[PDB]
């Protein structure tokens, strides 16, 4: 009825689960997270009043290292949402084989009619409120929904200010803007990492993508992003495009560059010039070879499952595909790209930002792409080649390959003892 995220998180987790062999203690271990901190954030309105607002903190699990994950400032933002992605998140980074775990925050707030005043102050009331349980070696936010570098600078600040300097204050929070302890290629990080999947899974397909057509399904930074690097690297064609207004089709091929500055221009990509408006619900079985959906979730279901034609789907988004949609899809012989794989590349980017702080010395554009590279390339063939080893669904590969990570390093530090 509610369909509560944590229920099905914690649902997908056991059916990831009874695809291998873990012991009943460990899977009751991950269905609860280890750390939940709900705190109260006061702030002095502009008027003069003072308003308080719920923060959460939750830490799901800490066995790999330090737990990460962004902050939500969402007026429809709960608890039992900020679990799950916690949960989500430590999957995330067991994957890409980051030493991280499971973290994630939010306070539930409007911060569109929050002045600068006042969210600078949300930030710094945030951070005294949480200081107990976050630092460089116990938890590191990150920029989410709603949230900005700008918002990451004022938090680290905060908190540099707390920690009166006793040590990488840099690094205890990622995101932040280039001249405070930021990183090159941050801003395109999470396309980055989806390109190279994709580029992977064409090489597992045997399929050149120099020349072909992809379509990406909502056009924010993930998916501008990722439509120009399949342009520019990928030597595809960008034929249709998309946000929640409609969405665009052009065989002949769309500007990315153009599409972008229309959008910015009218506020939406609709009646682009020279071009076939159409709307998500036949964008998604426009027949493409890789079909990147980088909008809001759920926009695959038994309904237009059996109508995809896209030879790659590639997740760029959190969970845009149904397990009804899966089962569909994987019967059709369509190679589907996890969505806490292909998305991986901005987690992968914030742990090197959080290694240059901890370590004082940065890297350039070209060693950050390379290490993700690197990074991405060798998560996504784990992950294959236990998809071809086990015969199961790419998503329960990536599940099994996270989950396995997380017992093992658990079982080392004696956690569980079976
Ligand atoms: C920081 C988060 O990353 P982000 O940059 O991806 O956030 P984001 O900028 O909010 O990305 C959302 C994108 O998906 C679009 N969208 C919202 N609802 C949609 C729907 N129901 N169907 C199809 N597209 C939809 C948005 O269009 P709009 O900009 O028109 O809302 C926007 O293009
Ligand atoms: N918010 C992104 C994906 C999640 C992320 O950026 O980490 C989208 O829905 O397009």
């Amino acid at each position: 009825v509610e369909i509560d995220p944590f229920e099905m998180a914690v649902k997908q987790l056991e059916r990831a689960a009874q695809y291998m062999d873990i012991s009943e203690e460990a899977l009751e271990w991950l269905k609860k997270p280890m750390r939940i901190v709900e705190v109260s954030v006061p702030i002095e309105m502009d008027d003069g009043s003072v308003k308080v607002f719920t923060g959460f903190r939750v830490q799901h699990n800490w066995a790999r290292g330090p737990t990460k994950g962004g902050i939500r400032w969402h007026p429809a933002e709960t608890l039992s949402t900020v679990k799950a992605l916690a949960t989500w998140m430590t999957w995330k980074v067991a994957v890409v084989d980051l030493p991280y775990g499971g973290g994630k925050g939010g306070i539930i707030v409007n911060p569109k009619e929050l002045s600068e005043r006042e969210q600078e102050r949300l930030a710094r009331a945030y951070i005294r409120a949480v200081y107990d349980v976050i630092g460089p070696w116990t938890d590191i936010p990150a920029p989410d929904v709603y949230t900005n570098p700008k918002i990451m600078g004022w938090m680290m600040d905060e908190y540099e200010t707390i920690m009166r300097r006793k040590g990488p204050a840099f690094g205890v929070i990622t995101g932040k803007p280039l001249s405070i302890g930021g990183s090159l290629g941050r801003g395109t990080a999470t396309a980055q990492g989806a390109i190279f999947t994709i580029r992977e899974a064409a090489k597992a397909l045997g399929i050149d993508l120099k020349g072909k057509k992809i379509a990406v399904q909502g056009y924010g930074n993930a998916g501008y992003y990722t439509a120009k690097l399949a342009k520019e690297q990928l030597g595809m064609t960008v034929v249709a495009v998309s946000d929640s207004r409609g969405g665009i089709y052009n065989p002949d091929g769309l500007d990315p560059d153009e599409v972008l500055k229309w959008k910015r221009e009218h506020g939406s990509v609709k009646d682009f010039p020279g071009a076939t408006n159409i709307t998500n619900e036949e964008l998604l079985e426009l027949e493409v070879d890789v079909l990147a959906p980088a909008a809001i979730e759920e926009v695959i279901t038994e309904k237009n499952a059996d109508n995809i034609k896209a030879k790659i789907v590639a997740e760029v988004a959190n969970g845009p595909v149904t397990p009804e949609a899966d089962d569909i899809l994987r019967e059709k012989g369509i190679l589907q790209i996890p969505d806490f794989l292909c998305n991986a590349g901005g987690v992968t980017v914030s742990y090197f930002e959080w290694v240059q702080n901890i370590n004082g010395y940065y890297w350039t554009e070209e060693e950050v792409r390379e290490k993700l590279d690197k990074k991405m390339t060798k998560a996504f063939w784990e992950v294959y080649n236990t998809h071809k080893d086990k015969n199961i669904h790419m998503r329960d590969a990536a599940y099994v390959v996270a989950v396995s990570r997380v017992y093992q390093a658990m079982k080392d530090r004696g956690w569980v003892k079976k």
